């Protein structure tokens, strides 16, 4: 019944011609200007970065003292936005090649040359040379004021309407840097308000590793804490970071920052609060997503599995995969990777603060366990149930009431010969210790976890054996 | 305490010198081939949109026959993925300029010529200039045979492997049309398979207005059902298409074929299931988008609001706002005016059928009614509750026991006099007539309204009033 054409029928005639590919310009300033973002607001994260990156430049051409600042300033009457940062500026060259080329980053030259990269690569945002285009999202005319910090260079004005033209002449009295003045469209007023734009530095730049001002006020006081040692963190800073990034006013009852560079980049800090899970927390994750201190994503959909959304926090990874809009590329191989390293050391965590403070982690489990019986029952891995079940606590017949076992703790109890760890299911410890199915279970002097809460049963049925041993309730015959 | 530096300083030195914007294409190829798409199967998506278009243009011209159908190839020991349409085809300087540029597009010049676009614009998907590209994210090297349908213009190969250059001969035993040959990377090596290939198409692009063959075999039979005549659409038709775009057994209890213009396009589906609801359909939409045939996103997040999740089927919009990699352009005005219009068009549909088919209406109420009440206690809106409140049934004591009333029915029935309803929920019916509550009201001759579902008492009592009507509970004093 085929129905093909596809038959291998052509062969080259002519002699080839050579081409370059080629790009039209226009349209993809109007991609950029109106098909890539989904908020124009993200023009401030995308200015801002390149003041950071050229302020970065600066700090390595310290060696070979100026402040390194980025400031912002909201004009009402004028309807106009402006940031200037004291970086390393621009000579002519630099402004019509990197301003005036699309796609094209002076970060890969300036990382080539410096000697040891490492230091200088982690702090470099930029990458794909087009964020400066995000300009023309909300403005009718760019100007850019530039000097570089070179030997006697002049300082130059660049100026644009974002309709295929720019235009560059020689400047008097402008400082070391770039400043860069937008006169905003009419539908677009709303970013020469001061409180507009400190919603959207708050959002996306604060960690930004040089201080931002606005109208003269410091905005960013607080710095990136997951970056530093943790060590040089103290108990009262991680209360007050604690609930500055989960919008809180409780403290954490745990904080775990992590930090490693294989198999990827983390850097990272996690807290449980010591209040109560809410009921949209159990409903439905508040750790938010970072790379080179730029927020990614706030809410991780998703970095973590589902059953750790309890966690507040960041996580900033180097290696996080970005779309040309600076949103997550989906679904990539890393963040998979990414995702169960995270599980798998909150996991390991979580085991060791069971450990260190039996007590306070009893008081932990009472009110976040649903987490971790949630957890089990999601997943089909039966590696990642077992080390959840890890996390789980029982009373035992084996033990006076009001104590807590683990699984491990009951299976290295047990004797060579057996492979049963055996469970009743109860409202409360009176009714266990006097259930006519222990009766029968102490007759063959075999410990049994005594289980109140819920969902234990369905929990402990799903997880179906842990380390080799089966599951098997004694509520039954 | 303010600190600023930013400050009027500035003033033009030299003459202004006029200069282009410009583009690095080496690192646009780049972006496009690793930094748009989250996944790399799009690549059939956008040669098959391609396709398409080279058809739909050969149709206009067809004024002014030949088969208008693509043709897909795949050979698994050659690691190929060959796509070959029967269009309009490129003589060399449109191959030179529309695939040698990237963001350069065909489409404006095509549509402008046309004496009446409406027809032609509204079946050309193509608008970015950057489709074809996508290639490059899964082939080392891409060949192109074209023969223009032009008076006695000869047929070309191009060549590349996406790396800045690429070569263009004259070639022989080219048919009209285009055939576009992969060879795949070695990770890619996948879209030489046919069952991939199948799954792909299926997901992004059957509902395309050509016939689709792979290696011979038809892949596309079924039609895009929205764009049609809604009369021109048996019962049958629709039974077989609500199960194909549902993946569903049973048929539809309802069907609702909508079509507007205005204050949008829209060309839609959609399906109430005769299946009751299941509990991941309550848990948690299953309405697809699509923009002129092609699927935009599988699952609206979302189109609908949230309790319109029980429907099934399709919406088309040519006014959808769509970012580079054709991903919805997140939260535009548009997605949530389109929202506000269906929620709309829905609640008079189904407000129409319990006139139509009382009946029906309340085998549909019993099992789909949960909704409307979680629709009214989850918005703030008055208005919206007001309306999806017209959905909802009750029995009342002024009806014989099984029959069901709305709040419509009731307040028409009030005297002049009264701005109350009144509801008491019971179990059921028995429990409501022999109630205390119910005595007291039934003195002051007032009607009450029966309720026995869940969640009733809540859902009136967050609906607080109704047509400038009090909500109030029998139950108390
Ligand atoms: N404030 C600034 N100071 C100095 N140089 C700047 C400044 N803003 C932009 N540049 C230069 O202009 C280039 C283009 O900036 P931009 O379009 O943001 O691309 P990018 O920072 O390189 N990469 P990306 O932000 O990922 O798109 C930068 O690489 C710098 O070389
Ligand atoms: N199969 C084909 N037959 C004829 N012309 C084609 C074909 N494929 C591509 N072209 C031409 O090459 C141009 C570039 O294609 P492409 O890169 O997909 O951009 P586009 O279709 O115009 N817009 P978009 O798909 O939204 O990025 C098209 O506009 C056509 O002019
Ligand atoms: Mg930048
Ligand atoms: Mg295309």
């Amino acid at each position: 019944t085929l129905h093909n054409i596809i038959t291998d029928t052509e062969n080259v005639q002519g002699s080839f011609s050579k081409h370059e590919f080629q790009a039209e310009t226009k349209k993809l300033l109007d991609i950029v200007a109106r098909s890539l973002y989904s908020e124009k607001e993200v023009f401030i994260r995308e200015l801002i970065s390149n003041g950071s990156d050229a302020l970065e430049k600066l700090r390595h051409r310290m060696i070979t003292t100026a402040p390194m600042e980025i400031h912002l300033q909201t004009d009402s009457v004028k309807g106009t936005f402006t940031i200037q940062d004291t970086g390393v500026g621009m000579n002519k060259e630099d402004l019509v090649s990197n301003l005036g080329t699309i796609a094209r980053s002076g970060s890969k030259a300036f990382l080539d040359a410096l000697q040891n990269q490492a230091e200088a690569s982690s702090s470099i945002i930029g990458q794909f040379g087009v964020g400066f285009y995000s300009a023309f999202m909300v403005a009718d005319k760019v100007e850019v004021y530039s000097q570089s910090a070179e030997a006697d260079a002049p300082g130059y004005k660049w100026s644009s309407d974002g309709s295929g033209v720019f235009e560059v002449a020689e400047a008097s009295g402008v400082r070391q840097g770039t400043k860069i003045v937008l006169h905003l469209k009419d539908d677009c007023k709303e970013f020469s308000s001061e409180d507009r734009v400190k919603e959207v530095v708050t959002k996306y730049s604060n960690f930004v590793s040089f201080p931002i001002f606005l109208n003269g006020r410091r905005l960013n006081t607080l710095q990136a804490l997951w970056m530093m040692e943790p060590k040089d963190i103290s108990e009262w800073q991680h209360e007050e970071f604690y609930r500055y990034v989960a919008q809180a006013y409780d403290k954490p009852r745990y904080t775990l920052h992590y930090r490693a560079d294989a198999p990827l980049n983390i850097r990272s800090i996690f807290y449980v609060p010591e209040m109560k899970p809410s009921m949209f927390d159990v409903s439905r994750s508040s750790v938010a997503l970072y790379s080179r201190k730029i927020l990614i994503q706030t809410k991780a959909t998703d970095i973590l599995p589902k059953w750790l959304r309890f966690l507040r926090g960041v996580v900033d990874s180097e290696d996080i995969p970005l779309n040309l809009s600076r949103e997550l590329l989906q679904e990539s191989a890393l963040i998979r990777k990414l995702r169960d390293v995270l599980q798998q050391r909150v996991i390991r965590f979580l085991l060791d603060q069971s450990k260190k403070d039996p007590e306070k982690y009893a008081r932990f489990f009472e009110d976040y366990g649903l987490f971790m019986r949630e957890g089990i029952v999601t997943t089909g891995e039966q590696s990642v149930k077992e080390d959840i079940a890890k996390l789980l606590r029982f009373e035992s017949s084996a033990l006076p009431a009001g104590q807590q076992t683990s699984l491990m703790e009951y299976s290295s109890r047990m004797k060579a010969g057996t492979r049963n760890i055996y469970y009743l299911c109860a409202p409360n410890r009176h009714l266990a210790e006097h259930s006519p199915y222990f009766e029968a279970m102490k007759q063959k002097d075999m410990e049994v976890l005594f289980c109140f809460e819920q969902f234990d049963e369905l929990t402990l049925l799903h997880l179906r054996e842990f380390d080799r041993k089966k599951l098997i309730s004694a509520a039954t015959d």
